[PDB]
Parts: structure tokens; C-alpha cells; sequence
């Protein structure tokens, strides 16, 4: 009998020059760079410019990278009606998933796959994608679209095209990080979903549109958008003692325990003694816990994450600090999992890119216990 | 150092009760009924009925589905206004995938995927999908939308919202049999895309949308309408000695050769002794053939397919035969992978909800190769 390998458990697919996820040191490099060093000191933008080009931007590369990220942000006339023609009851993930589509099918060059055609199809989509997250969740607000602004830079745009007024400085940086956080993850399932399709020789937008539906699930990056849900089941209320909230969140804890669900925002495949991207997300989420000032959030926070450790000694992922911060935000938490595509398009686009350049058809086999050989009728 | 599993060659990657697919045999099991078989004396909503249900249908069931089928034909206006966003230039198949998406997302079970659910919109997707591909077809052609009509089956409905007119008997059965063979395959790219979207607890929209982005590449679906432009290429010609046919599709395949270029319908991960569903997709071509009153397609097929064992010990697979036989029925060849979907939904579909029954996180890993760790300035 051959091995059968469940989930690819264990299993290395391929090689990668784009990142380094090590479960041993809660360590991720991108492109050589530690990414707690990235997000303490660069914007998205050169995160951005690094996945693709192996190296951080100098001076005149960045100021050509940001010139180009700015004149590509204004959402395609037909791309908006698509969005219009989807119920504002829809999932935010079946609009952006939606959105891609029409984007790429109109792409003057959806059928080159060209290193140079791939790099400015991913940095045009890179660019526009935020106005379709900002336009999703206006409209289901009853409001109205708003245009991008070139003296905003990637963050402070994607706020500002969001809710209609510039983000306090705290706010657009805390946003940035969690860009940057979001930005790459080795073979992810929905990184991996965009090089199967890639492996086909299928075009980038088809690999990416692939890769948001599985990005849009509760054990994938939808996990962010559930551990703002699971904190909504539970009363946030105020005033209430730290035994309310660890009381409750213990108890929320103990019922989907015993009854053999799963808690979002817990656990990962790869890291198994912490998410190396938790303690900055964590940070991020305390500065806009300071800046909105609102630290009744840390007592269902803190006391689910104990609680956890407690029974399942299983610690939180980057999901779990990330959905609080969007809701301080102001974001709806149906629109968290379409932030996390925003960020994601650089690392899926660079994979897809490095996919083309050493392709190689990704078709593994099944091992067959169904019906025994019949005749037909 | 870790084995690499390029591609996932070799490696099993979970159980199925589906399919089996045999290389030493050149044989193919869809719930235990030989492929051969299953397309000599079933209609494709048989062969649909028992790969999601694991037996073939009794009278009373078989009614029952076929009623389900006719009444759920009608394309969705939202869904044609999609479609109408998107130019008659743009690929077929980025037309599927968008109208997929947006059934997808105004769907009103979209986020349930209880095995209830998921075959109602399995089976509702796979009857009305045929009025996307008939739309965009004649809609290239200056035409418009031609209703479903609940007195024809699958095949003849298919064939009739595409032309308008009914098709001839053995060309509705050529069709039938085409769609069966093209039913389901084991862990082939888009279907283990379709795994791994689902892996993720996504939905079933969500994982068809990027299996149609995995079937659309050259390497894969996509090489149906491959086979077909280099046909186009060659000089189709009448009265050209075989001579002609065979020198010429030599020539072609030699310069393709030369150039390292690989020749689409030839060659497969799994199958290395020829295709299972070769010789009834032949048989189907050929009575194609026969009915269209012409020969000369033969000339450049046996000549190509002959050259190719020649030189490189490569038998053609199910898409060799299958781009002429469309091409005979009167389909534009970009079309040819949008109908590879229609058929492809069936197999796609019960593969997703195999993958809910058991599920395990689909998440590899790489084996880094880039920069090595570099301190950010
Ligand atoms: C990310 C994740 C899939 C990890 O992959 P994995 O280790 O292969 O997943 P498994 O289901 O096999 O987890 C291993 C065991 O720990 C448990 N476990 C993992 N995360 C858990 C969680 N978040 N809540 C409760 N139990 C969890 C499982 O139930 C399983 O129990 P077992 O001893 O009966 O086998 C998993 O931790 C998870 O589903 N987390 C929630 C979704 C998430 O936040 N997204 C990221
Ligand atoms: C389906 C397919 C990917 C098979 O998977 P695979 O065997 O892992 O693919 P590989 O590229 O590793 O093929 C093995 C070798 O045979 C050659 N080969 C496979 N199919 C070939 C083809 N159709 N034309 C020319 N050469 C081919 C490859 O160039 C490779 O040569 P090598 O000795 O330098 O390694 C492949 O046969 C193919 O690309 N076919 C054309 C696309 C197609 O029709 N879709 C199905």
C-alpha cells in the first residue's frame, strides 16, 4: 500500500525563494528579511516591492513603485457594476472573488504570463483591489463610493477610501503592519490553491481568484473575521470585572470544547509553538486598544487565550490579534477576510510568478476504496 | 534535507470513493462502473446521478433528478448581466468563472455546506451552467440568448440554447458520450483545487470557481482548444494527398519539437499507456466524421498522433479527439474548455463534499532557497 499523506501533512511540495516559516523559532523571513524587522520599519509598499523583486527598493525604485501603486487604484467601471449586480447580503469574499474575476477576464493581457505582463498585472491588482473591499463595505452602509487619493499613501488610502475621512496617524500605521504581516506565508492553502492552478499554465487572474475562495474559509483566512464573531456571541459590555469576561470567555470556551468544535483564531500547521507574527499583530491591536481607548476588549481577549492554553495548550494565530484590531478600525466584521486579500496579493502573485519560472503540473494521486469493479446494467 | 515532491508526482494524497484511475490498465472506475460501459448505455444524468450519489439511478430516481435538471436550465438575469459586463473578446472560460462567482455569491444557501445543500447547488450549478457557455458563444456571434427547453435531455438542450436548432441524434449521443468521459477524474489539478479551496471549509462555489481557473491552462482543460488552434494552424484543407496531411502535421509537430515546445492532447501524469477514455472519444470523433461527411480531419489527426509516437513514444490523450469532435458540431474553439466544465461540475462537485465528509486542512510545505537571513536597515 502506498503512504497516504492527509492535508499534505509534513509533506514539502517545492522549493521557495520567497519566504522561510520556522515552527522551531516562530521565525518568518521575507526574502531573507525577518518580518518583525519589516513591519517595525518599512511601509507595505516596499513589503511589496521586496516579495517581487527579491530586494528592498532604493530610493528611485520605491518613488516609481509608489508613482504607479497611486495611478492604479480607481475601480474599473465594469468591475464596480459586477459589484452591483451582487446582493449587499452577500459574503464580502464572494464580491472581491467576483470582482477579481471581471478584472482579469478585461485585462488587455489576461493570456500573457510573461514575467513583466505577471509583475504589472500583480501590482495593478495590488493597487485597485482596495477600492473594491472599501466600495464593498459602503454600499452595504448605504453609501456611496469614494475616490482614491494620490497624496495618501497605500494605508491611509485604503482608510480613507473606506470611511470617507483621513485615519489618525496611529491608525494607518497599526494598518500597515498588519499588511505587512498578512503579506506571505509559504504554501498556505490558498497560496498553494494559486500554484496548482498556475501549474496548469492557467493566467494569474484565474490562480488568484482560486486562491480567495479558499482564502475565504473559517480554518483558512476566514478564521479572522470568526474570532471577531465568536467576541460578538459573547457580550463585550463595559465595567464588568475581569471575572465577567474570563468567567465568560472560559465558559463560551468550555461549551464549543465539549462539543468537539474548533476555536478560531487557535492552532496553525506550521507553527507549533507560536505564531511568529502574533507578538507584533498583538502589539498593533494594544496601540489601537490605547488610541480608541477601549481596554474592555484585552478581558474577552485575554481570557479566551488562557483559557486555551489552558485546556488545549494550543496558542493563538495571527487571526486572533487581527480581528479585534479591524473591528476598533471600524471595519464590519464581514469584510475582515478581504483586508487580509489585499495584503495577501503580493505574496500569492510572487508564488504565482515563481510557479511560472520552474513549473512543473500539480496532479498527485488517489488511492481508491469505492465500489469494486461492476458491470454495468 | 526533506524530499521535494515536485508537482506532487507520485504522491497519494487522500483516499476517494469516486473514481479509479489505472495507467498499467488504461482504465477508468466512476463508483465501480467502467467509463466504457457507463458511456455505451447511460445518458450523462445517469453518469451525474451516480457519481454523487454512488449507484445509477432506478426509474423512479432517474425521473426524479431529470425533472430537478430541465427546471433549473434558465441562466439567472444576474448572471447574464455579468456576462454582459465582460467584452466578446475575453476568454471563455473567464466568462464561466465569473458567472460561476456570481452564482456563487447571490446564492441564497452559499454559506451552507451540509451535504443537503451542497448537492442541491451541485446539481442546480451542473443545470443551468449549459446556459452560460450557449450564451457566450452566440453572443460572440452577434446572436442572442436562446431558452432552455424542458422536452430535450442534457445533451440535446445543451446543443439546442447553443445553434437553436436541434441536433441530429448521433450528435446529441457524440455529445452525451463526451461529457461522460469528461465526467471525473481522480486528483487531477482543478479537482484537487476544488480539495483544497474546500479544505479550508470554503464553499462549494468557492472551490468550482478556482477549479475553472485551474482547468482553463494549456497543461490542462485547456488543451482541448490547444489541440484545435494547432489544427487551425496546419492548413485544414480537402483533396490534399495523405501525403499532405501526414508531411505537414510531421512538420509541424518537427518544429515544435525542435523548439522544445511540448504538443497539447499528447502525454498525462498518470496514464503511460494511453488513455482510458481515448478509444471511446475516437469512436465518437469518428462517427463525427462519418455524420459531417468529412474525411480530411483524419488526415491531420493520424498524421500528427503517428509522428508523436514516433518521436517521442507519446500516445494522445482524451483531448486529441475531443477538439475535432467539437470542432465538427460547430463550436468556436475557444469554447472548448468551457464545455470540459459543464461535464467536469459532476466530478468537481462530488469531490468537494468527499472532501467536507473527511476533511484535513490541505497545507503543505517548501523548502526555503532564497536570501538567507538579512538584518532590514
Ligand atoms: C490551523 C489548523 C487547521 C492546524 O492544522 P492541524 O494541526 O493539522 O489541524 P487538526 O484538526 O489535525 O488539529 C490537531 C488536533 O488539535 C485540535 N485543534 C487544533 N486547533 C484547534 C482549535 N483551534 N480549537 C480546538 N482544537 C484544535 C484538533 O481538534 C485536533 O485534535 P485531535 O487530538 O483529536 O487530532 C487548526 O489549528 C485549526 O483548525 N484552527 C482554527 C482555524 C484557524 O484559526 N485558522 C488558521
Ligand atoms: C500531461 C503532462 C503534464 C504529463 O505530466 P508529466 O509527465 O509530469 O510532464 P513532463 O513535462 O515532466 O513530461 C515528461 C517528459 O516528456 C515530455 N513530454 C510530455 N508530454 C509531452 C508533450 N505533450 N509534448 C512533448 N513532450 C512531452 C516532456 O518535455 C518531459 O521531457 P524530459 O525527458 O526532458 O523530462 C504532459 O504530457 C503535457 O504537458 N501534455 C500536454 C498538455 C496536455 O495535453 N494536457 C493534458
Amino acid at each position: 500500500e502506498p503512504t497516504i499523506h492527509k492535508g499534505l501533512a509534513g509533506v514539502t511540495a517545492d522549493v521557495t525563494a520567497i519566504s522561510k516559516v520556522n515552527s522551531d523559532t516562530n521565525s518568518l523571513l521575507y526574502r531573507g528579511y525577518p518580518v518583525q524587522e519589516l513591519a517595525a520599519k518599512c511601509s507595505f509598499e516596499q513589503v511589496a516591492y521586496l516579495l517581487w523583486n527579491s530586494e528592498l527598493p532604493n530610493d528611485s525604485e520605491l518613488k516609481a513603485f509608489v508613482n504607479f501603486e497611486r495611478s492604479h487604484r480607481k475601480l474599473d467601471e465594469n468591475v464596480k457594476g459586477a459589484i452591483d449586480l451582487l446582493s449587499t447580503a452577500c459574503h464580502p469574499m464572494d464580491v472581491a472573488r467576483t470582482a477579481v474575476s471581471v478584472l482579469g477576464a478585461n485585462h488587455a493581457r489576461a493570456q500573457d504570463s510573461s514575467p513583466e505582463a505577471n509583475l504589472e498585472k500583480a501590482m495593478s491588482l495590488l493597487a485597485t483591489f482596495p477600492s473594491v473591499v472599501a466600495y464593498d463595505q459602503r454600499r452595504r452602509r448605504g453609501e456611496e463610493l469614494i475616490e482614491p487619493r494620490e497624496d495618501l499613501d497605500y494605508s491611509a488610502n485604503f482608510l480613507w477610501m473606506t470611511f470617507g475621512e483621513e485615519a489618525a496617524p496611529e491608525v494607518v500605521e497599526a494598518f500597515n503592519v498588519s499588511m505587512i504581516l498578512y503579506a506571505e506565508h509559504s504554501f498556505n492553502a490558498s497560496t498553494f490553491t494559486a500554484r496548482v492552478i498556475t501549474s496548469t499554465l492557467a493566467d494569474l487572474h484565474s490562480a488568484v481568484t482560486g486562491a480567495i475562495g479558499a482564502l475565504k474559509g473559517p480554518l483558512h483566512g476566514g478564521a479572522n473575521e470568526a474570532v471577531m464573531h465568536t467576541f460578538e456571541e459573547i457580550g463585550i459590555r463595559k465595567d464588568e470585572s475581569l471575572d465577567e469576561a474570563a468567567t465568560r470567555s472560559k465558559a463560551w470556551m468550555v461549551d464549543a470544547l465539549a462539543q468537539k468544535k474548533k476555536v478560531m483564531g487557535f492552532g496553525h500547521r506550521v507553527y507549533k509553538n507560536g505564531d511568529s507574527r502574533v507578538p507584533t499583530m498583538k502589539s498593533a491591536l494594544d496601540a489601537m486598544i490605547k488610541h480608541y481607548d477601549r481596554p474592555e476588549m484585552l478581558g474577552l481577549y485575554n481570557g479566551l487565550e488562557a483559557a486555551m492554553e489552558e485546556a488545549k495548550q494550543i496558542k493563538p494565530n495571527l487571526d486572533y490579534p487581527a480581528g479585534p484590531t479591524y473591528n476598533l478600525m471600524g471595519f464590519d466584521t464581514e469584510m475582515f477576510t478581504p483586508l487580509f486579500i489585499a495584503a495577501r496579493i503580493t505574496g500569492w502573485t510572487a508564488h504565482i510568478m515563481e510557479q511560472v519560472a520552474d513549473n512543473a503540473l500539480i496532479r498527485p494521486l488517489s488511492e481508491y476504496n469505492g465500489p469494486e469493479q461492476r458491470q454495468v446494467p
